[PDB]
């Protein structure tokens, strides 16, 4: 069964690959360049972070994905959702299974009112997916990110605690 | 004539009180919290912070105000624009002047694509205020910030370089 | 009128004398010693802790008190109130004003769904006057603090954020 | 003879299974999410904070369990007493054999005069086994854990040296 | 009325003082030879030893005297008392009020169950006194310490919390 | 394919070499003296110095070359381009693959305006390779460079994102 | 008589006033914002950098201006030569008199074979200056700095060592 | 023959059983509990420090017991002398052999005036042995020590130079 | 009355000019050059430094000399004594009287069961004057020391404990 | 191919049997005394020092020399040249190819106007040699090393830029 | 009377303004250029560095000159002699005084075998007055240092103990 | 041929055998007990401790004894001689001819003018080698050192450079 795990040190070099992949590194807005001893750096100065929740997707023992639940305000109680499924354990649902593994994450454990994420407004595949899981379509980021040349509009959706609950 | 100027450490004291008046911060979606050497020591932390621009809104060598370009991200070329004027100072148009200058030195001097601002959404007369500077509503964030006891939608508002290089 | 302000560096010989008053560190459960450089040195490890809200109670810009929310547990959403009034600022209602103002903190600002504070049971008093803001018997503690070289039990005292917001 | 050990840093993968498994951490009303570069960093944080008596519980030179004796004030000379058994070791009876070990200690070795436990109300499994090892209820805490989505309720019990050496 | 405060840093030259006057410090079985600066930096250095409480005995403002309640042991309850009066204030009675404060802190507030003090086996004064306070004789130490040329036995006397709160 | 990867510390064993041939390092005007331990602490200092970009030219799991995107300025929008190809791994045009590379990877993912390189004015063959992929001689630095023995001038070559774009 | 001296710590003030004014800091390339504290830790971080000589422009014992030898490389023998005049002096030939003298320090006390210098390409003024002086143009920049909303072009001048000594 | 050599870093596991034996850790009255990281980073704060000498009592290239010289006093001359024989090497006489070591090291080497030891008040036996190896009863310590649950009183025991030196 | 008391870091500046004099540190073997914080950040570093005892020799509260019992072993019960009396207060017996209270501070505080001392063989005149104190001349010591461009002999003198105690 | 290579800290052992062979330093005027972790903890300290450039002297993968360009002044444009070849290496021109490449590096790489050497006076044969490689002899210092219990006198040799270029 | 002091801290500033004289700074072959912290910060690091001897040549309580022994050699036993008088103390034969006591100091106090100078060959004067002071002619240093845009050779003098004591 | 090599960080071990050694640690008038990380550390301290030179005494490629050279004054020119020679490794004559080694260090190499050595008086053996090879009995140190319970006297011998050289 699909599980979260906290992302530990030993793991980070299966992040590295995801950091360093142009394509995943379009799905999250992110810059593709990460040497290892930086992002082994970076994980260092964030082990007691507490605005984050740094999660390995895990499937029998597989790192399938890399679930974030960042930018933890813990006075507003929202976070933002990231997602990443390694493209040789796409197709099996893996994205919508840890989605729900890290709704239920910020809703029940870390006691969230709302979480939210950003995808591209390209990804109109994605959105709908959201949509099905519970997301609302919340807003549109408007040329927010630089990708691959062009600027990018974004779709910002977000859930609810008592919405989750309900459902 | 209206100046923004470098939040300079001497100046912190002002800052305080700016960051302990429950009314002000509630404007920006900030707890009213903040023991002076607390500030000081989060402003020594981020000297030399490059994301961030902090201004005092100076008129006639008097500080009116604090304006902050803040979350500056170099490769989005996108920065979250923030102002607050001294409750004494307000009614002469100073939120106006302040946001056209930090305007003019997020898009000319640092280069920036987008501004972004967040305002209440019950804030009426900044939503105008900012329409009439440039400013478009880019969004609305349902229930982003705990704000007196509830939960506070807010407008994300946005301008470009080419409209204001436009005028 | 009353107010709360962040406690300052500059305050802390006011806790000083507060901090070695043997029969006001009998109302919280805290041995009556504690040096100035000691004092100061914990407030400095403490600066950017936010599991705490250390408050002057403030009166006409003289120091009337100190409030403390303390324990903040963000994810269980719960702190523990503590009030201490100067003997030379009591029969003011001083007491109750910073109670109400604090509770009003935790559960508006902090978005707190819990307060609780520990009392004497000895102390009916104070039992009462927690008991006016709306402050509901939680719990009996037996020989929970060793005071003056007996073994007493504390009431603890709890209100919630929902019937805080009704009245 | 089922025996307490003191928590050895090469014990702490094992401590690492038990931190991150939502079903043991409900028991205690912790976060399910702990690194285990989290984990290590706070252990050896916290190898001379003489607070806390972080125990092993070992069977045939096996780590069966876990028990920890942590806020021990020794002026008010109370210990909180929490305690994991393995879900793969339950059924043995080392709960109560541990619990007891515990206690011995306490009372015993630290000079404790009070033990208190929290447990989960709906746990009256565990009530009961403590007032069969000579816990007193002692209090209820009125919503005070957030657990999987819901405030949950806590039974707060003690014992006391007198009575435990009297049997 | 004669008081027991906090030693302060401010207070340290007073100390100094008596830490240098040969036949205050042999009373205590010191070597009378500290540099104010080495005074200090020890002072700093225990700042937060929670074996120390180290008390200015205070009347009317002054400084009168030294208590210390060192080596304070948590586990067996014990910890050694020490006095000294400066000789300027001597004849006053200051000696044993100061040593029944310093009793009602160690029994009452630190809840310990010992205490014990070392004096020269030549000045019986000082053990008639105590004998009369409560101190009961608990044994001699054989040449224990080297003052002035020559070794010297000690009368380390004892009292206990029971009997303390007896009388 | 031919790829860029970042320049690992595992890899600066490789970049040794290259950074002790004479030959090389006359292409780039740099002296070609490195100890490893020089090279890894300067690696080390620059982690996280985002003014550069380090890559491995890789090519079917094998270093052969690097490329480092150096002095990028993120208000005026440049940023220095840089490429070694090892001489065992000549001949194959690896140099204009991952200088194309290279220019994608400034002018797409690091949002830059500019891009401009500095060759030896000898170097003839580099000028006319540059200009075939879109630079443009921008200008000539008279002894701009000691080499073996000689004050050389150097021919500055720039390529700006619209062009980039356009073709 | 103008002379020139190391830019000392107590004089940075009167830089700060340089360093923020916009219109002086876009003769230079450089970015208007600097808080005291920020120009402060650069120069402390910067005071045994052999790469930089820093000098207060002084006439009559007033701080007239700011010359930098900057990017003083010792291999290739060149350095960079800026200047600022500020604007209350400006109009004394008191630019011309500075650069003389630094043009002086740099070949004739650093023994540098080269100085370089960047002016805008707008201002042909000082072009024309730097050529009276015995500069030569030696290339164009295209694009190279964002001033004021806009890619501004540079003019690098350039000046030797035996060019000068022969004049 | 048995032999005492300083207690090494690569001992210190052996240690680590002894300080979590309660019956060996109930002779000296310590709490039996010490993590190993904990034992090494106390052997390591103490590696220079002068007022204690750390033997292994070694027989046959075994180790076979502690033997401490603690709280040296260098003007008063005196050291508490502690020992510890593994259970599975007692009743080889080790205990004795290695207080004779201990003596002879204390009055020879140390040069020591006085050697003081304290056991239990029941341990009439190690009290006799004593005597015969020269120890002289020299007080009992009342409650000194909570061991088991019950205070217990010591026997302190001393021995000087010249005694020692005459057998 | 002549004392003798412990040398304070705001004392120093008085060592600092009797460190200087060539003639003063002549009999002293010491070089005499030493910057006031050379001095000081000696005395800083020996602050806590117990093989030595610096003394301030104060007549009528002045500084008339320093005193120092330095290379105290404490195995082998010995230290070196050193005098200086300010050349100004030379001829008032100052030089014997500090002596005999080093003396007794040695032998009957600091428990030494030797003192020596090292005058240049010239002074024998201090050799006639320490026979007449107690010292006894121990050894000669060839070419020991270089002073003032020859190697001078030096004569080491001793005292014991026992003859001091008589005597 | 003799060919000079940074020195590397993994080479040090080498350098440690040539700097503790007595003969080999005395060449160099150096004593012959380093420990290893000595030497390494040197290399280390001047990893970065810019006035050196330690170079093995390698032939067929084999260290047979330590070339060292030291004293590197940047501003006066000269280097002190030494050179050792292992005598195990001797008889095969190594000294003479070394040297030559350190002085092509001096002149070439380093734009260095001024090499210098120094070598014993009565190593005639090295003179002459550096004669024929192109070294004047500059001077002679007297008395200028202390070499096997006598003074020994040094030849200074040097060479220039520019006679190095004409031939 | 002449005299020679140690350079304290204090005195810098002094030592600031000869350091930034070029005409000064050209006796001594030095770079005209020092801030004033980085003169502070350079004596701070040097401060127990026995390499050196800086010396203020003070005459009637005034800073007229500075005296530099550095590159102290202990084993070859030899030192640089600098000097400096201020232009507004020379002509009263200041400079031969304190070179005497310079002399004076290394041969009798440092011990030192030789005292070297090195002086600009223009001065023939120097070298005039050092012979007569009894420093012999040494040797002659090609284009040793760059002086003000032109290559000058130096004049190396020597002294030596014997010689020296012989008068 | 027996050699004198630096003291190496990995040849430690053997010196902590002969540093336990009571009967050789007597030799030396050295407590006889180091822990190796003890010794380990004080080598580390000690690595650039110029006052101290340590040799391995090896013959045969193989450590045979301890040979150092302490209390190196530079000033004075003398340093203390001593030497182990492993048990295991006497009746070689291994001490005569390390003896012989370490006086052509110290007079040939370190230059020193006086050898001085300290051995008990009860050694006639080693005052009459010692006197065999050069060495002249200097004086006599009454009651100098306390070993193996008894004040010992010591005959303190000394050689110099001129006698030295002679022979």
């Amino acid at each position: 069964e699909l599980k979260l795990r906290p992302l530990e040190r030993e793991d980070l070099k299966f992040v590295h690959e995801l950091n360093n992949n142009a394509h995943i590194m379009s799905y999250w807005f992110e810059e593709p360049y990460e040497a290892f001893v930086e992002l082994q750096d970076l994980y260092d100065k964030h082990i007691h972070d507490q605005s984050e929740r740094r999660f390995i997707v895990e499937k029998d023992n597989e790192m399938v994905g890399l679930v974030e639940l960042v930018e933890i305000d813990y006075i507003h109680r929202r976070t933002e959702f990231q997602i990443i499924i390694d493209p040789n354990y796409q197709g099996y649902g893996y994205a919508v299974d840890a989605t729900r593994l890290a709704m239920d994450y910020a809703f029940s454990v870390l006691n969230m009112h709302k979480i939210y994420l950003v995808v591209d407004k390209e990804n109109e595949k994605a959105v709908h997916v959201y949509k099905k899981v519970g997301f609302m379509v919340e807003g549109e980021l408007i040329d927010e990110f630089f990708v691959d040349g062009n600027y990018h509009n974004a779709i910002r959706m977000c859930m609810f605690q008592k919405q989750y609950f309900e459902n």
